[PDB]
Protein backbone atom coordinates (compact mmCIF):
# COMPACT_ATOMS: atom_id res chain seq x y z
CA UNK A 1 0.00 0.00 0.00
CA UNK A 2 2.63 2.42 0.77
CA UNK A 3 4.84 1.59 -1.76
CA UNK A 4 2.93 3.38 -4.19
CA UNK A 5 3.61 7.56 -3.55
CA UNK A 6 0.23 8.14 -4.83
CA UNK A 7 -1.20 6.61 -1.56
CA UNK A 8 -1.40 9.54 0.28
CA UNK A 9 -3.53 11.40 -2.01
CA UNK A 10 -5.78 8.44 -1.83
CA UNK A 11 -6.01 7.97 2.03
CA UNK A 12 -7.17 11.55 2.02
CA UNK A 13 -9.61 11.24 -0.68
CA UNK A 14 -11.27 8.19 1.09
CA UNK A 15 -11.81 9.97 4.63
CA UNK A 16 -13.18 13.35 2.81
CA UNK A 17 -15.92 11.50 1.15
CA UNK A 18 -16.15 9.72 4.05
CA UNK A 19 -16.93 12.29 6.48
CA UNK A 20 -18.91 14.46 3.62
CA UNK A 21 -21.25 11.14 3.69
CA UNK A 22 -21.80 11.01 6.49
CA UNK A 23 -22.39 14.66 7.53
CA UNK A 24 -24.82 14.93 4.67
CA UNK A 25 -26.72 11.89 6.09
CA UNK A 26 -26.75 13.43 9.53
CA UNK A 27 -28.27 16.34 8.52
CA UNK A 28 -30.75 14.97 6.35
CA UNK A 29 -32.24 12.93 9.48
CA UNK A 30 -35.57 14.69 10.03
CA UNK A 31 -36.01 16.24 6.72
CA UNK A 32 -39.63 15.55 6.01
CA UNK A 33 -40.25 17.66 3.07
CA UNK A 34 -40.81 15.45 -0.02
CA UNK A 35 -39.40 17.89 -2.31
CA UNK A 36 -35.97 18.11 0.17
CA UNK A 37 -35.73 14.15 -0.01
CA UNK A 38 -35.13 14.17 -3.58
CA UNK A 39 -32.20 16.52 -3.27
CA UNK A 40 -30.57 15.05 -0.03
CA UNK A 41 -30.96 11.53 -0.98
CA UNK A 42 -29.04 11.95 -4.53
CA UNK A 43 -26.61 14.23 -3.09
CA UNK A 44 -25.59 11.66 -0.43
CA UNK A 45 -25.32 8.62 -3.08
CA UNK A 46 -22.50 10.83 -4.58
CA UNK A 47 -20.02 11.04 -1.83
CA UNK A 48 -20.60 6.95 -0.94
CA UNK A 49 -20.49 5.91 -3.70
CA UNK A 50 -17.04 7.80 -4.68
CA UNK A 51 -16.10 6.54 -0.57
CA UNK A 52 -15.92 2.95 -1.94
CA UNK A 53 -14.07 3.79 -5.02
CA UNK A 54 -11.55 5.65 -3.50
CA UNK A 55 -10.82 2.94 -0.73
CA UNK A 56 -10.45 0.54 -3.48
CA UNK A 57 -7.81 2.03 -4.77
CA UNK A 58 -6.38 2.43 -1.96
CA UNK A 59 -6.47 -1.11 -1.18
CA UNK A 60 -5.31 -1.92 -4.90
CA UNK A 61 -8.27 -3.61 -6.16
CA UNK A 62 -9.30 -0.85 -8.63
CA UNK A 63 -5.62 -0.71 -10.33
CA UNK A 64 -4.20 -2.73 -13.10
CA UNK A 65 -1.44 -2.92 -15.52
CA UNK A 66 -2.01 -1.77 -19.22
CA UNK A 67 0.82 -1.88 -22.38
CA UNK A 68 1.60 0.91 -24.44
CA UNK A 69 4.51 2.69 -25.96
CA UNK A 70 6.64 -0.28 -24.59
CA UNK A 71 5.62 0.08 -21.06
CA UNK A 72 3.46 -1.43 -18.47
CA UNK A 73 1.50 1.49 -17.21
CA UNK A 74 -0.61 1.99 -14.07
CA UNK A 75 -4.35 2.17 -14.69
CA UNK A 76 -7.15 3.13 -12.50
CA UNK A 77 -9.97 1.55 -13.49
CA UNK A 78 -12.03 2.82 -10.91
CA UNK A 79 -12.40 6.41 -11.39
CA UNK A 80 -14.65 5.43 -14.38
CA UNK A 81 -16.45 2.91 -12.21
CA UNK A 82 -17.46 5.95 -9.68
CA UNK A 83 -18.10 8.40 -12.57
CA UNK A 84 -20.58 6.24 -14.55
CA UNK A 85 -23.24 6.51 -11.68
CA UNK A 86 -21.86 9.52 -9.81
CA UNK A 87 -21.93 12.15 -12.76
CA UNK A 88 -25.90 11.26 -13.71
CA UNK A 89 -26.85 12.12 -10.01
CA UNK A 90 -24.83 15.45 -10.36
CA UNK A 91 -26.98 16.00 -13.47
CA UNK A 92 -30.10 15.41 -12.09
CA UNK A 93 -29.44 17.49 -9.26
CA UNK A 94 -29.37 20.38 -11.77
CA UNK A 95 -31.93 19.24 -13.68
CA UNK A 96 -34.73 18.57 -11.05
CA UNK A 97 -33.58 22.07 -9.73
CA UNK A 98 -34.92 23.62 -13.10
CA UNK A 99 -37.99 21.17 -13.81
CA UNK A 100 -35.87 20.00 -16.67
CA UNK A 101 -38.92 18.08 -19.01
CA UNK A 102 -37.91 13.99 -19.63
CA UNK A 103 -36.49 14.37 -22.83
CA UNK A 104 -33.55 16.56 -21.84
CA UNK A 105 -33.16 14.68 -18.95
CA UNK A 106 -32.68 11.26 -20.98
CA UNK A 107 -30.52 13.52 -23.50
CA UNK A 108 -28.10 14.49 -20.82
CA UNK A 109 -27.74 11.05 -18.98
CA UNK A 110 -27.27 9.22 -22.32
CA UNK A 111 -24.82 11.72 -23.51
CA UNK A 112 -22.46 11.63 -19.91
CA UNK A 113 -22.88 7.84 -20.41
CA UNK A 114 -21.09 8.15 -23.79
CA UNK A 115 -18.57 10.14 -22.25
CA UNK A 116 -17.79 8.22 -19.27
CA UNK A 117 -17.46 5.02 -21.43
CA UNK A 118 -15.55 6.14 -24.33
CA UNK A 119 -13.67 7.46 -21.38
CA UNK A 120 -12.68 3.86 -20.05
CA UNK A 121 -12.14 2.39 -23.71
CA UNK A 122 -9.53 4.85 -24.26
CA UNK A 123 -8.02 4.11 -20.59
CA UNK A 124 -7.66 0.49 -21.69
CA UNK A 125 -6.79 1.01 -25.65
CA UNK A 126 -3.05 -0.58 -25.98
CA UNK A 127 -2.52 1.11 -29.42
CA UNK A 128 -1.01 4.56 -28.40
CA UNK A 129 -2.49 6.81 -31.14
CA UNK A 130 -5.75 5.39 -31.06
CA UNK A 131 -6.22 6.36 -27.07
CA UNK A 132 -6.84 10.32 -28.50
CA UNK A 133 -9.62 9.43 -31.10
CA UNK A 134 -11.94 8.12 -27.39
CA UNK A 135 -10.39 11.12 -25.68
CA UNK A 136 -11.87 13.25 -28.50
CA UNK A 137 -15.63 11.37 -28.47
CA UNK A 138 -15.55 11.41 -25.28
CA UNK A 139 -14.53 15.51 -24.89
CA UNK A 140 -17.35 16.38 -27.86
CA UNK A 141 -19.79 14.27 -25.46
CA UNK A 142 -19.04 16.75 -22.16
CA UNK A 143 -19.16 19.23 -24.63
CA UNK A 144 -22.53 18.67 -25.79
CA UNK A 145 -23.38 18.55 -22.04
CA UNK A 146 -22.20 21.92 -21.45
CA UNK A 147 -24.21 23.28 -24.46
CA UNK A 148 -27.74 22.52 -22.76
CA UNK A 149 -26.54 23.51 -19.45
CA UNK A 150 -26.13 27.09 -20.74
CA UNK A 151 -28.39 26.85 -24.01
CA UNK A 152 -31.26 25.22 -22.05
CA UNK A 153 -31.13 24.99 -18.48
CA UNK A 154 -30.46 28.82 -17.97
CA UNK A 155 -33.11 29.72 -20.11
CA UNK A 156 -35.73 28.06 -17.78
CA UNK A 157 -34.18 28.80 -14.71
CA UNK A 158 -34.83 32.41 -15.24
CA UNK A 159 -38.53 31.79 -15.70
CA UNK A 160 -38.60 30.40 -12.04
CA UNK A 161 -38.46 31.42 -8.16
CA UNK A 162 -35.36 33.08 -7.51
CA UNK A 163 -34.35 31.46 -5.13
CA UNK A 164 -34.00 28.77 -7.47
CA UNK A 165 -32.48 30.37 -10.50
CA UNK A 166 -29.38 32.13 -8.10
CA UNK A 167 -28.93 28.92 -7.02
CA UNK A 168 -28.88 27.24 -10.15
CA UNK A 169 -26.78 29.70 -12.09
CA UNK A 170 -23.78 29.33 -8.93
CA UNK A 171 -24.22 25.78 -9.29
CA UNK A 172 -23.89 25.58 -12.92
CA UNK A 173 -20.81 28.15 -12.97
CA UNK A 174 -19.16 25.85 -10.87
CA UNK A 175 -19.58 22.67 -12.78
CA UNK A 176 -18.86 24.13 -16.04
CA UNK A 177 -15.57 25.27 -14.71
CA UNK A 178 -14.38 22.19 -12.43
CA UNK A 179 -15.53 19.13 -14.95
CA UNK A 180 -14.04 21.19 -17.75
CA UNK A 181 -10.71 20.60 -16.27
CA UNK A 182 -11.07 16.55 -15.99
CA UNK A 183 -9.97 16.29 -19.98
CA UNK A 184 -7.22 18.14 -19.42
CA UNK A 185 -5.34 16.01 -16.52
CA UNK A 186 -6.10 13.19 -18.45
CA UNK A 187 -4.18 14.44 -21.62
CA UNK A 188 -1.68 15.57 -19.83
CA UNK A 189 -1.24 12.69 -16.69
CA UNK A 190 0.09 9.12 -17.38
CA UNK A 191 -3.52 8.09 -19.45
CA UNK A 192 -2.11 10.42 -21.93
CA UNK A 193 0.95 11.89 -23.24
CA UNK A 194 2.72 11.20 -19.46
CA UNK A 195 3.60 14.75 -19.28
CA UNK A 196 3.04 14.89 -15.46
CA UNK A 197 3.85 12.40 -13.72
CA UNK A 198 1.14 10.05 -11.79
CA UNK A 199 1.23 11.41 -8.00
CA UNK A 200 0.77 14.64 -9.05
CA UNK A 201 -2.10 13.27 -11.37
CA UNK A 202 -3.98 11.78 -8.35
CA UNK A 203 -3.82 15.14 -6.31
CA UNK A 204 -5.60 16.82 -9.26
CA UNK A 205 -8.01 14.70 -9.44
CA UNK A 206 -8.78 14.15 -5.43
CA UNK A 207 -8.95 18.10 -5.06
CA UNK A 208 -11.44 18.20 -7.85
CA UNK A 209 -13.60 15.16 -7.04
CA UNK A 210 -13.96 16.42 -3.23
CA UNK A 211 -14.49 20.42 -4.83
CA UNK A 212 -17.23 19.12 -7.77
CA UNK A 213 -19.16 16.47 -5.05
CA UNK A 214 -18.73 17.86 -1.24
CA UNK A 215 -18.23 21.49 -2.27
CA UNK A 216 -21.37 20.91 -4.84
CA UNK A 217 -23.27 19.42 -2.16
CA UNK A 218 -22.59 21.60 0.84
CA UNK A 219 -23.72 24.85 -1.54
CA UNK A 220 -27.37 22.76 -3.11
CA UNK A 221 -27.90 21.51 0.78
CA UNK A 222 -27.67 25.04 1.98
CA UNK A 223 -30.09 26.52 -0.21
CA UNK A 224 -33.52 27.51 0.38
CA UNK A 225 -34.35 26.35 -3.32
CA UNK A 226 -34.56 22.05 -2.84
CA UNK A 227 -37.80 23.12 -0.13
CA UNK A 228 -41.01 23.33 -1.93
CA UNK A 229 -42.55 26.51 -1.29
CA UNK A 230 -44.79 26.39 1.29
CA UNK A 231 -46.59 29.18 4.43
C1 LIG B 1 -8.88 25.46 -0.60
C2 LIG B 1 -7.61 25.29 0.27
C3 LIG B 1 -6.70 24.21 -0.35
C4 LIG B 1 -5.77 24.83 -1.43
C5 LIG B 1 -5.04 23.67 -2.16
C6 LIG B 1 -5.11 23.83 -3.71
C7 LIG B 1 -3.85 23.19 -4.36
C8 LIG B 1 -4.25 22.23 -5.52
C9 LIG B 1 -2.96 21.47 -5.95
C10 LIG B 1 -2.12 21.78 -6.95
C11 LIG B 1 -0.85 21.56 -7.82
C12 LIG B 1 0.45 21.59 -6.94
C13 LIG B 1 1.27 20.30 -7.25
C14 LIG B 1 2.58 20.31 -6.41
C15 LIG B 1 3.78 20.73 -7.30
C16 LIG B 1 4.79 19.56 -7.53
C17 LIG B 1 5.55 19.80 -8.86
C18 LIG B 1 7.07 19.55 -8.66
O1 LIG B 1 7.60 20.02 -7.71
O2 LIG B 1 7.86 18.81 -9.58
C19 LIG B 1 9.22 19.20 -9.49
C20 LIG B 1 10.15 18.33 -10.33
O3 LIG B 1 10.91 17.51 -9.49
C21 LIG B 1 11.10 19.23 -11.14
O4 LIG B 1 10.42 19.70 -12.30
C1 LIG C 1 -16.29 6.09 7.93
C2 LIG C 1 -17.68 6.36 7.31
C3 LIG C 1 -17.68 5.86 5.85
C4 LIG C 1 -18.82 6.49 5.03
C5 LIG C 1 -20.13 5.71 5.24
C6 LIG C 1 -20.01 4.40 4.42
C7 LIG C 1 -20.86 4.49 3.12
C8 LIG C 1 -21.36 3.07 2.76
C9 LIG C 1 -22.52 2.73 3.73
C10 LIG C 1 -23.82 2.99 3.55
C11 LIG C 1 -25.00 3.53 2.69
C12 LIG C 1 -25.81 4.46 3.62
C13 LIG C 1 -27.02 5.12 2.90
C14 LIG C 1 -26.63 5.90 1.63
C15 LIG C 1 -27.96 6.45 1.04
C16 LIG C 1 -28.31 7.77 1.76
C17 LIG C 1 -29.61 8.33 1.14
C18 LIG C 1 -30.25 9.45 2.01
O1 LIG C 1 -29.61 10.21 2.64
O2 LIG C 1 -31.64 9.57 1.99
C19 LIG C 1 -32.19 10.66 2.69
C20 LIG C 1 -33.66 10.73 2.23
O3 LIG C 1 -34.23 11.89 2.77
C21 LIG C 1 -34.37 9.46 2.73
O4 LIG C 1 -35.68 9.36 2.20
C1 LIG D 1 -29.29 5.65 -8.67
C2 LIG D 1 -28.30 4.54 -9.07
C3 LIG D 1 -27.43 4.19 -7.85
C4 LIG D 1 -26.34 3.18 -8.29
C5 LIG D 1 -25.56 2.68 -7.05
C6 LIG D 1 -24.47 1.68 -7.52
C7 LIG D 1 -23.31 1.71 -6.52
C8 LIG D 1 -22.30 0.58 -6.85
C9 LIG D 1 -21.05 0.84 -5.99
C10 LIG D 1 -19.96 0.07 -5.90
C11 LIG D 1 -19.12 -1.17 -6.27
C12 LIG D 1 -18.71 -1.17 -7.77
C13 LIG D 1 -18.18 -2.60 -8.05
C14 LIG D 1 -17.67 -2.73 -9.50
C15 LIG D 1 -17.38 -4.24 -9.70
C16 LIG D 1 -16.30 -4.47 -10.78
C17 LIG D 1 -15.74 -5.89 -10.52
C18 LIG D 1 -15.01 -6.46 -11.75
O1 LIG D 1 -15.62 -6.69 -12.75
O2 LIG D 1 -13.63 -6.73 -11.67
C19 LIG D 1 -13.15 -7.53 -12.74
C20 LIG D 1 -11.88 -8.27 -12.32
O3 LIG D 1 -12.22 -9.26 -11.40
C21 LIG D 1 -10.89 -7.30 -11.66
O4 LIG D 1 -10.46 -6.36 -12.62
C1 LIG E 1 -25.50 3.51 -16.08
C2 LIG E 1 -25.95 4.95 -16.41
C3 LIG E 1 -27.47 5.11 -16.16
C4 LIG E 1 -27.87 4.82 -14.69
C5 LIG E 1 -27.20 5.81 -13.69
C6 LIG E 1 -28.23 6.35 -12.65
C7 LIG E 1 -28.44 7.88 -12.90
C8 LIG E 1 -29.88 8.41 -12.65
C9 LIG E 1 -31.04 7.70 -13.38
C10 LIG E 1 -31.75 8.12 -14.45
C11 LIG E 1 -32.14 9.09 -15.58
C12 LIG E 1 -33.44 8.64 -16.30
C13 LIG E 1 -34.55 9.74 -16.26
C14 LIG E 1 -34.97 10.12 -14.81
C15 LIG E 1 -35.66 11.53 -14.81
C16 LIG E 1 -37.01 11.52 -14.04
C17 LIG E 1 -37.25 12.90 -13.36
C18 LIG E 1 -38.61 13.50 -13.79
O1 LIG E 1 -38.76 13.91 -14.89
O2 LIG E 1 -39.68 13.57 -12.87
C19 LIG E 1 -40.42 12.37 -12.80
C20 LIG E 1 -41.23 12.35 -11.50
O3 LIG E 1 -42.15 11.30 -11.53
C21 LIG E 1 -41.95 13.70 -11.32
O4 LIG E 1 -42.76 13.64 -10.17
C1 LIG F 1 -14.70 24.34 -23.11
C2 LIG F 1 -13.90 23.90 -21.87
C3 LIG F 1 -13.32 22.47 -22.05
C4 LIG F 1 -12.18 22.45 -23.10
C5 LIG F 1 -11.41 21.10 -23.04
C6 LIG F 1 -10.61 20.92 -24.36
C7 LIG F 1 -9.23 21.62 -24.23
C8 LIG F 1 -8.19 21.04 -25.24
C9 LIG F 1 -6.90 21.87 -25.08
C10 LIG F 1 -5.69 21.60 -25.59
C11 LIG F 1 -4.67 20.77 -26.39
C12 LIG F 1 -3.21 21.19 -26.06
C13 LIG F 1 -2.27 19.99 -26.42
C14 LIG F 1 -0.85 20.17 -25.81
C15 LIG F 1 -0.19 18.76 -25.68
C16 LIG F 1 1.26 18.74 -26.25
C17 LIG F 1 2.10 17.80 -25.35
C18 LIG F 1 3.43 17.36 -26.01
O1 LIG F 1 3.49 16.43 -26.75
O2 LIG F 1 4.59 18.09 -25.67
C19 LIG F 1 5.55 17.36 -24.92
C20 LIG F 1 5.95 18.14 -23.64
O3 LIG F 1 5.43 19.44 -23.65
C21 LIG F 1 7.48 18.18 -23.52
O4 LIG F 1 7.86 18.51 -22.20
C1 LIG G 1 -17.27 13.17 -9.37
C2 LIG G 1 -16.53 13.31 -10.46
C3 LIG G 1 -16.76 14.09 -11.55
C4 LIG G 1 -17.72 15.26 -11.60
C5 LIG G 1 -16.06 13.73 -12.74
C6 LIG G 1 -16.18 14.23 -13.98
C7 LIG G 1 -15.48 13.67 -15.07
C8 LIG G 1 -15.46 14.09 -16.36
C9 LIG G 1 -16.23 15.32 -16.83
C10 LIG G 1 -14.55 13.45 -17.30
C11 LIG G 1 -14.31 13.69 -18.59
C12 LIG G 1 -13.38 13.08 -19.60
C13 LIG G 1 -13.36 13.55 -20.86
C14 LIG G 1 -14.29 14.62 -21.39
C15 LIG G 1 -12.44 13.07 -21.92
C16 LIG G 1 -11.29 12.23 -21.43
C17 LIG G 1 -11.59 11.37 -20.25
C18 LIG G 1 -12.56 11.84 -19.16
C19 LIG G 1 -13.46 10.65 -18.78
C20 LIG G 1 -11.63 12.16 -17.99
Amino acid sequence: ATGRPEWIWLALGTALMGLGTLYFLVKGMGVSDPDAKKFYAITTLVPAIAFTMYLSMLLGYGLTMVPFGGEQNPIYWARYADWLFTTPLLLLDLALLVDADQGTILALVGADGIMIGTGLVGALTKVYSYRFVWWAISTAAMLYILYVLFFGFTSKAESMRPEVASTFKVLRNVTVVLWSAYPVVWLIGSEGAGIVPLNIETLLFMVLDVSAKVGFGLILLRSRAIFGEAE
